[PDB]
């Protein structure tokens, strides 16, 4: 689970 | 997008 809590991170602002 | 932010948003933890 760890890309996708890095790509959610990402797409945060 | 909107769906991706809030999918995030309450994803993360």
């Amino acid at each position: 689970f760890k890309r996708i809590v890095q790509r959610c991170k990402d797409f945060l602002r």
